[PDB]
């Protein structure tokens, strides 16, 4: 088996301080992480584990890489995020008995595992006070038909409806506040469960269908940057042919390396921006993968 886990560098203002935890099971100093519970995706598991271990709520930002090691059960795979504390404070729990807030240099010395230190080096390499654009490929929606129009009305299938419900907690982990969808039923439907959770309208985006993208790709780019520039953390749901065109373009101009790549239905690209520049592009699997 591969056990799936998630962790973070939890940080707050003043340079910046990060949280290092102490665990009595091993008498060690490390970054918060834990295992995914049933039906959870990594971002959710990170936020939960940060709250359980540290007492802090937080909003995830840039992904900071992956750590993999053997365990009795097989292999543990831990994905890490940068996480801005949004409040709270620590008190001892069974897993974690002490927590210290340390500037990065002092954290680096406090952390006993080389793999943690590597994560913290990734954290400091780029800005961490970022805003976030969440580009989502619509969920599964059955078969393309022979009628012209790119099936404007074709709905999510059962699996896709489930993928949409699963996205809510995942997108909320990144502080999603505003909703945008290409002018296709299946794109809207994929973020309607989030819309219900936030109680918010979805802005329709005819410039971001595959049709419009091909006819005027420059209009789509311009619109994406417009959406990105507004306050808040926008969710933009679009189609398969649009996404790589836009992401690959934006990564190449910003000199951003995506550590993973894909484009499955119900996947999310977490785009981190600092000062309006892209500093990260993180591909997340569909929640039922
Ligand atoms: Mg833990
Ligand atoms: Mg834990
Ligand atoms: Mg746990």
């Amino acid at each position: 088996h591969t056990v799936r886990a998630a962790g973070a560098v939890l940080w707050r203002d003043a340079t910046v301080e990060v949280a290092v935890i102490h665990r009595p099971r091993y008498d060690d100093w490390s970054l918060p992480k834990g295992k995914l519970d049933q039906g959870e995706t990594e971002p959710v598991a990170a936020a939960r584990e940060i709250h359980e271990e540290t007492g802090h709520t937080a909003v995830l930002g840039r992904r900071l890489g992956r750590v993999t090691y053997p365990i009795p059960q097989g292999t543990k795979r831990v994905w890490y995020w940068a996480a801005k504390s949004t409040g709270g404070d620590f008190s001892p729990n069974d897993e974690v008995d002490k927590l210290v807030w340390l500037p990065v240099d002092a954290a680096m010395d406090q952390l006993q595992y080389p793999d943690d230190r590597k994560v913290l080096r990734r954290f400091v390499k780029r800005p961490v006070d970022t805003k976030t654009v969440l580009v989502v490929r619509h969920g599964t929606a059955g078969r393309r038909s022979r009628y012209k129009g790119d099936d404007r009305k074709r709905p999510l299938d059962k699996r896709g409806r489930a993928q949409a419900e699963a996205l809510v907690a995942q997108l909320m982990a990144f502080g999603a506040t505003t909703l945008y969808a290409a002018d296709r039923v299946r794109c809207h439907q994929t973020i309607e469960p989030l819309a219900q959770e936030l109680d918010q309208l979805i802005h329709n985006e005819p410039l971001l269908t595959e049709e419009a993208y091909a006819a005027d790709h420059k209009a789509a780019r311009k619109r994406l940057l417009e959406i990105a520039g507004r306050p808040g953390n926008p969710v933009i749901c679009t189609q398969g042919k649009v996404i790589p065109g836009l992401i690959e373009w934006w990564c190449e101009r910003a000199k951003v390396r995506p550590e993973t790549t894909g484009n499955r239905k119900g996947s999310t690209w977490v785009l981190s921006l600092s000062d309006g520049e892209l500093v990260g592009a993180d591909y997340l699997s569909p929640p039922d993968e």
